[PDB]
């Protein structure tokens, strides 16, 4: 059994420890770095570190909206978001990168079929990867200035 996922790494002009905290902040950071594909963001528990629970809608296209209920698991410099509603997990791994830092964002894919059917029928992985990349950009700009 293999594994497929949307992976993108973005360089950030900021301390990786600060970025880690920013990621674990689901109150003042998370909802300020969301793309236009996000809506109805609501923190259900915590909002600052492990144990945080938050929910939102992710609209890939007109008639593709994912109801996400992410459980946050912060450990070291990796923040894991496990959707309780569907089989989607997003990994937020941040690490030093020269004078700044970088974040490796890995969002897993799912579905009854393979990537072909995942794209054609359900939520386009090409769009999802773009969405996550755009959020990483927002994060970079957010923590930078």
């Amino acid at each position: 059994m293999g594994q497929v996922s949307a992976v993108s790494t973005v360089l950030i002009n900021a301390e990786p420890a600060a970025v880690l905290a920013a990621i674990s902040d689901y109150q003042t950071v998370r909802p300020k770095i969301l793309s236009s594909h996000y809506s109805g963001y609501q923190v259900l528990e915590g909002g600052q570190g492990a144990g945080t629970v938050a929910t939102w809608k992710l609209q890939a296209t007109k008639s593709r909206v994912r109801d996400v209920k992410a459980t946050v698991d912060v450990a070291g410099h990796t923040v894991i978001e496990k959707d309780a509603n569907s089989s989607l997990v997003s990994n937020w791994t941040v690490a030093p990168a020269g004078t700044g830092s970088s974040v490796n964002l890995k969002t897993t894919w799912t579905g009854a079929g393979g990537v072909k059917g995942f794209f054609e029928k359900t939520f386009a992985p090409l769009g999802l990867r773009r969405i996550q990349d755009e959020v990483l950009e927002n994060l970079k700009k957010h923590v930078e200035g």
